[PDB]
């Protein structure tokens, strides 16, 4: 079937419902049980790996091929990361540099 | 290779790093860009669907087969949801009932 702006609107509301639910879970200290409920073990592992990739890409010490060898992540995975980082708002990149990199 | 408690410890620290990063993103109003960076479009769609499944399972109006027919989600998916809900801390279930169900 063709793309539907109407269906896109439904998907968008459902996504924000998750975002807002998680926001409130953090406020009540229920984020860990909520994330354990909402994600699979494999998704949780993937997110932990993705943070490492973003940190190393921001750092710029390792080449992308070195990262693949070091973390076990395939090139396709690293590329998705690199492309998403390049597409992010500058303010998010600046904040990630502040929190993920050590002062120096 | 055999399971390693040492590798499990590394995975656990990486997961908490994501959890804590997201916590801080919410505090700075950078959660939307962070989630857009960290998840794929398919994962975001899956999370929106999972919230709907949990809401309908808590509500108890629809049978699991009716849910499959209504939301397009396969039985395997619904079952994972049901099993994870049954395994969650009672305090999380009680909170979900309070926020996902309408007062009545
Ligand atoms: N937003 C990314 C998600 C992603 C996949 N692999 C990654 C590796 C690192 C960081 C983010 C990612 C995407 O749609 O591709
Ligand atoms: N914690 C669940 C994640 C999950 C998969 N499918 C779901 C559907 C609804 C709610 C949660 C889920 C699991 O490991 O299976
Ligand atoms: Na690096
Ligand atoms: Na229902």
């Amino acid at each position: 079937s063709p793309y539907s702006a109407a269906m896109a609107e439904q998907r968008h509301q459902e996504w924000l419902r998750f975002v807002d639910l998680l926001k409130n879970a953090y406020q009540n200290d229920l984020h860990l049980p909520l994330l354990n409920l909402m994600l699979t073990p494999d998704e949780r592992e993937a997110l932990g790996t993705r943070v490492r990739i973003v940190e190393e890409l921001l750092r710029g010490e390792m080449s992308q091929r070195e990262l693949k060898n070091e973390l076990g992540a395939g090139i396709a995975t690293i590329t998705r990361g690199s492309n998403s980082l390049k597409a992010a708002p500058v303010e998010l990149r600046q904040w990630l540099e502040e929190v993920l990199l050590k002062s120096d």
